[PDB]
DNA sequence: CCGACAGCGCATCAGC
DNA sequence: GCTGATGCGC
DNA sequence: GTCGG
């Protein structure tokens, strides 16, 4: 954390042109600058020696110098003290709530946590739950919280089918000590590219996990994604661990190494990735690596046996999970 | 200068 | 009912 | 907002 207070700025820059001013592309802009900065070595000393990474233009450095000097940007302090930018962007917090649904609740009055409770007629099955954990989602997951998690989830799963094969990934497989959530890659040998030979193999786990308690909502289910909420068993006397989130991917058995390139992240690992990959020729998406004929589409999926394989075919040396956290 | 900026699942809606 | 566009999230 | 060509 050499440079936080210059990542943190570029951060809140990002959240702004996401949230208030619907701009995505100047959104990730700031994320890919905050990104690089973060994993410089050096604490920087000025907005040009910033300008010398990749990201970061004249307006970033700019930015750099105004707040190296004074410690402060006019351009946030403004923002800061707007009440509509301030209430759009709270809004955005809660699960469900995105820039153009805020700026409509906004526009209806409803700018408050207070104001949605009293509202909450107005939310969809999503942002109700998001509402209603809206305390619980904003902490933090210890690592030892997550091993628990992993075991009951392994376990259950186990209980279903002993073939099934479910996978943590995430930040926890990229080894941090911290989590916002859970993310789970499932497989199972009867859902491969080449077909389904069972139906329900998502809904039975997810069932399975809702019996034994762990599951307690859900914000959005299909045949091959989960968005849920899960939380720990407590012991008797013993204080409720907060609700958490967790998603579950069933990826097809054969595209498993795709699959869990793209759960483990990060993500903004994986943009810088898969911007490489294009560059090199291919297209890499959850389930494979196509090449890209002279055309521009894409041709037919590659041999993949390993995560390093899919490393390879960009020409980019093997980075272990715990070095994709970009 | 200009176009590119990663790729996709689920929920909801408009138009038919 | 369907398809396609859009919002939101991973 | 930044970048390559
Ligand atoms: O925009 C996205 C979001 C997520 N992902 C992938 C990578 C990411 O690591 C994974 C899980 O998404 P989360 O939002 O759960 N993030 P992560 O687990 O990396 O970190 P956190 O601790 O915040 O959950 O999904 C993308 O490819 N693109
Ligand atoms: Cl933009
Ligand atoms: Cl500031
Ligand atoms: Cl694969
Ligand atoms: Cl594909
Ligand atoms: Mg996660
Ligand atoms: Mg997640
Ligand atoms: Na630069
Ligand atoms: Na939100």
């Amino acid at each position: 954390t050499l440079n936080g207070g210059i990542t943190d700025m570029l951060t809140e820059l990002a959240n702004f042109e996401k949230n208030v001013s619907q701009a995505i592309h100047k959104y990730n802009a700031y994320r890919k600058a905050a990104s690089v900065i973060a994993k410089y070595p050096h604490k920087i000393k000025s907005g040009a020696e910033a300008k010398k990474l990749p990201g970061v233009g004249t307006k970033i450095a700019e930015k750099i110098d105004e707040f190296l000097a004074t410690g402060k940007l006019r351009k946030l302090e403004k923002i800061r003290q707007d009440d509509t930018s301030s209430s759009i962007n709270f809004l955005t917090r809660v699960s469900g709530i995105g820039p153009s649904a805020a700026r409509k609740f906004v526009d209806e009055g409803i700018k408050t946590l207070e104001d949605l409770r009293k509202n909450e007629d107005k939310l969809n099955h999503h942002q109700r739950i998001g509402l209603k954990y809206f305390g619980d989602f904003e902490k933090r997951i210890p690592r030892e919280e997550m091993l628990q998690m992993q075991d009951i989830v392994l376990n259950e799963v186990k209980k279903v089918d002993s073939e099934y094969i479910a996978t943590v990934c995430g930040s926890f497989r990229r080894g941090a000590e911290s989590s916002g959530d859970m993310d789970v890659l499932l497989t199972h040998p009867s859902f491969t590219s080449e077909s389904t030979k069972q139906p329900k193999l998502l809904h039975q786990v997810v069932e399975q996990l809702q019996k034994v308690h762990f599951i307690t909502d859900t914000l959005s289910k299909g045949e091959t994604k989960f968005m849920g909420v899960c939380q720990l068993p407590s012991k008797n006397d013993e204080k409720e661990y907060p609700h958490r989130r967790i998603d579950i991917r069933l990826i097809p058995k054969d595209q498993y190494y795709c699959g869990v390139l793209y759960f483990t992240g990060s993500d903004i690992f994986n943009k810088n990735m898969r911007a490489h990959a294009l560059e090199k020729g291919f297209t890499i998406n959850e389930y494979t690596i196509r090449p890209l004929g002279v055309t521009g589409v894409a041709g037919e999926p590659l041999p993949v046996d390993s995560e390093k394989d899919i490393f390879d075919y960009i020409q980019w040396k093997y980075r272990e999970p715990k070095d994709r956290s970009e």
